[PDB]
């Protein structure tokens, strides 16, 4: 992977589920399950990677993939939706 430009910008956005967006870099270096942790951090809240949902186009991204291989060749930015997801919260109260 020789690759060392700058990076790609990557459009988190939400499934009418929060509201609002977020663009992050994207290098075709980088790591969809690193990303995830990436964006967990410019992401208020604090979520974890292993639940960040990365998904481009409604196709769920997976970690090991490059962005590279996602993303396009050619096209401008992209624009990916980033699905938070916790682990059951304490009902009531």
């Amino acid at each position: 992977g020789s690759s060392g430009s700058s990076g790609v910008t990557l459009l988190v956005k939400s499934p009418n589920q929060r509201h609002r967006d977020l663009e992050l870099s994207g290098d075709r270096g980088w790591s969809v399950g690193h990303l995830k942790a990436h964006l967990s951090r410019v992401y208020p809240e604090r979520p974890r990677p292993e639940d960040q949902r990365l998904i481009y186009s409604g196709k769920l991204l997976l970690d090991h993939q490059c962005l590279r291989d996602l993303l396009p060749k050619q096209e401008k930015r992209h624009v990916l939706h980033l699905v938070c997801n916790v682990k059951s919260g304490p009902s009531s109260g």
